[PDB]
DNA sequence: ATACTAAGATAG
DNA sequence: CTATCTGAGTAT
């Protein structure tokens, strides 16, 4: 039972990029399940074998982490092409991990055949004919089907909480009480549209000491529709395995709403936050039914509520520790189900 | 008082390179102050002592010419590493000359520890703990504090017109009346974005016989946001300390704006142009408050103001001299106050 | 060959 | 939008 996992459109080397670190963490958690698995990527590395140095048919299961197939600057992206070349040569069923609604499986050939560099590839080289099963992170399989109604070789759809790999990792550790230095903290990147509105709403002009870490830059918030005076402090990105300790430096860590996740996907951030020493405050829009934590106090709808809830927390150490113990209790109930989780995954890749 | 001066990331031997010349010229101007100074670098030379043969703690003052940490080809950069090991062993305050907004002081250790060759160094030998005093060439100390935010041991800030070392040199001599063969001249290299914009706004489609020397070619200008028909004449590189001799060839030398220096840093260029037989014209953005010269005639806004002024100088050999006589009187008044500059420097390195 | 380059591409 | 990531090309 030899399993191969690859990222469809991103180089896999270290933990310095989101797609790469996720592919490696998926490889690590699948290994810890007692499965023999390799990561194939563009070159040999600490975690990967080269596409050029293996026959895709030496594996009984091919898992493909979703990625986009857009070619930046119209130039050839070897990460995409080499991965699909590899997929096309596979004579068996392909398991596509759908963790981002914006990244449904997609053939590259069509987007390649009309390129100046088209001569480099042939349709037989890139066209994937194998049947594909989509393992959707989003519980709503209707949305998963919709996004793939463009590709006919997708024949199975199944829901599997992939993002739970962060809490099921053997070395998982709850954050320990921490000396606070921030009222509210939020990690992410800038995104125009409703995403800008949402962020200015919860992070700007709160009157609280807030830190926005990640890839966002203050000067990206210019839209006159969502004005502001006092912005939060911006910080550089942080290692995947440091997120929870980074969040723990604040009394409260926020989860903002997003049209591509709301009531459908539980995200890595939810767990990273719920695991920290920071009380997890969730944008009502993100989880209307409160599937995450069955306690209204963990939810906020606007700036007034966020400000009010955070101030109740910065004064009441007792209220803070209680909420903290409730979110840790909920996390652990989920963790207790590890074995069911692992079997569900084996079951999802027909093992 | 024994003073040691080093360049953080460049080797110092002679005047064959930009950074080396700067360090040696800084060295000479300080020696001419009657101070005891030594240049410490990689190998012993006419102007330098080797890092591996001197004990940094023998000096009462350690001056570090700003530089960047860029490990070309991912390989160890000996000037940066030797320099920072030297600085790390130092036990008193460090004086960092910030002559370029792009070169804030930076620790190299965080960079080295994650390199495959990290085992060749220890944090004890690279981590610089001594307090740092940034002596900024820019007069806006807020722009200087802003740049050194990442660092924590940078305690002081102070402005000092460092670029003036060229005029106060016991060597300095104004350029004598030169036979004109160019209407306009400008030295430098192109970068991108607005850098190219400006260079095209002031040196292209003017109808004037303009020359452009340094690291720059014609095709390097593609951006269809700033279109041009007739480009100036590119003369490539010239010696490394004959800029004044070069500029004097034209009727007027140009100083164009730059997001980094504008209303902050007076550059070596300014003084090398102000010292030439060429009338120095300045981009209004580079110095709006008109600090350089107090006379509107030397400043321009766009291609219009430019070509116009150059014409007034061509059709009035009398006007040329008058303005030329003005800039020289300014330089002369600055040079006469050499002692005020020197004493200001001493007070900068706490003497 | 020798020595210098004040760093360009990428992340989200 | 720049902090972070990657890792030899250019000038003598």
């Amino acid at each position: 039972m030899k399993i191969a996992i690859i990222n469809m459109g991103n180089n896999v080397i270290n933990f310095k990029t989101v797609p790469s670190s996720e592919t490696i963490y998926l490889f690590k958690v699948i290994s810890e399940m007692g499965l023999n698995v390799d990561i194939i990527s563009l070159k040999n590395g600490v975690y990967t074998k080269s596409f050029d140095e293996v026959d895709v048919n030496d594996y009984d299961r091919l898992i493909v982490v979703n990625s986009s197939i857009n070619f930046f600057g119209g130039k050839p992206n070897l990460a995409i092409l080499s991965a699909q070349k590899f997929m096309a040569k596979y004579k068996s069923k392909i398991y596509y991990l759908f963790t981002d609604i914006r990244l449904p499986f997609s053939q590259s050939w069509p987007n390649v055949k009309n390129r100046p560099w088209a001569y480099l590839y042939t349709e037989e080289e890139l066209l994937i004919k194998s049947p594909i099963k989509v393992i959707s992170q989003g519980i709503n399989l209707d949305i998963a089907k919709a996004a793939h109604k463009k590709v006919d070789n997708v024949i199975e759809f199944e829901y599997f909480p992939i993002e739970q790999y962060k809490i099921h990792m053997n070395d998982f550790q709850l954050s320990k009480p921490t000396k606070k230095t921030l009222d509210v903290i939020y990690g992410g990147s800038f995104r125009s549209g409703q995403r800008e509105s949402k962020m200015v709403e919860f992070l700007f002009d709160t009157g609280l000491n807030i830190e926005f870490f990640g890839n966002a830059r203050e000067k990206q918030f210019k839209n006159p529709k969502y004005p502001w005076t006092k912005a939060p402090v911006f910080t550089g990105k942080i290692p995947m395995n440091m997120v929870s300790e980074k969040n723990s430096q604040a009394i409260a860590a926020l989860i903002i709403g997003d049209k591509n996740y709301n009531d459908n996907f539980i995200t890595l951030r939810v767990w990273e936050t719920m695991a920290s020493d920071a009380v997890m405050l969730i944008d009502e829009e993100f989880d209307t039914k409160h599937r995450i934590i069955n306690d209204a106090r963990f939810y906020v709808n606007n700036r007034a509520e966020l400000i009010d809830r955070v101030n109740e927390l910065k004064h009441s150490d007792v209220l803070r520790k209680e909420m903290l113990s409730i979110q840790h209790d909920i996390l652990n109930k989920t963790r207790a189900k590890k074995a069911e989780w692992q079997d569900a995954f084996k079951k999802a890749i027909d093992l």
